[PDB]
């Protein structure tokens, strides 16, 4: 008899992230999974994923150049950071 | 007898993200999955995903150039960050 | 006997994101899935996804150039961030 | 006997996003899925998706240039962020 | 016996987004799906989707240029953000 209690009585003003998972019983194969319940991808890159069956098989002259550059600013305050009775400020003068 | 209790009694003014998942019983194969319940992708890039069966098979002269640059600003306050009785401010003077 | 209780009694003024999922029992194959219940894609890019069967098969002279640049500003306050009795402000002077 | 209770008694003035999903039992194949219940796509781009069977098969001289640039501003306050008794303001002087 | 209760008793002045889904039992194939119940696409672009069977098959001289630029402003307050007893203002001086 599964019997799960999470955050039953709450009095006040909290700041909560709740993730409750209850369970009971080709190139990429995925089966019966849970992914990225609270997932953050800010600057994620991916080149040439799962190209396929028999690419560039017989003859190929490939020039792969990946120039990642340039002025990029990522200013984040309280990433996945619940708060209460606090002061969060981003000041970019 | 599955019996799940989440946040039964709530008195006050909380700030909550609730994700409750209850369960009971080619190139890319995906089967019976839950993905990205709370997912954030700010600057996500992907070149040449799942091109297909037999690409560039016999002969190919490929020049792949991925120039990622340029002034990009991402200013975020309280990303996936519930708050209560707080002060969140983005000030870009 | 599945029996799920979420946020039964709520007194006050909360700020809640609720996602409850209850369950009981080619190139891309997807089957029996739940995706992106609370999903945010701000700046998402994708070039050449699922091109098809036998592309550029015999002979191909391909020049792939992906120049991503330029002044882009993304100012976000309280992304997926419920709040109560708070002060959220974006001030861009 | 599935028996689900969500937010039964609510007294006050909350701000709620509710997503309840109850269940009981080619190039892209999708089957029996739920997607994007609360999905936000602000600046999403996609070039050359699902081109088809046998494209550019015999001979092809392709010049693919994707110049993404230009002054673009996305100012958002309270994205997927329910609030109560708060003050949300976007001030662009 | 499926038996679902959502937001039975509501006293006060809430601000609610409710999405309840109850269930019981070529190039792109889609079957038995629910999509975009609360979906927002602000600036979404798509070039060359599902071109067809055998395009540019024998010989093709293709010049694909996608110049995305220009001054574009997207100012949004309370996107998918129900609120109560609050003050939402967009001030663009």
């Amino acid at each position: 008899p599964l019997m799960v209690k999470v955050l039953d009585a709450v009095r006040g003003s909290p700041a909560i992230n709740v993730a409750v998972h209850v369970f009971r019983k080709g190139l990429t194969t995925e089966e019966e999974f849970v992914e990225g319940i609270y997932k953050v991808e800010i600057d994620t890159k991916s080149y040439w994923k799962a190209l396929g069956s028999s690419p560039f098989h017989e003859h190929a002259e490939v020039v792969f150049t990946a120039n990642d550059s340039g002025p990029r600013r990522y200013t984040i305050a309280a990433l996945l950071s619940p708060y209460s009775y606090s002061t969060t400020a981003v000041v970019t003068n």
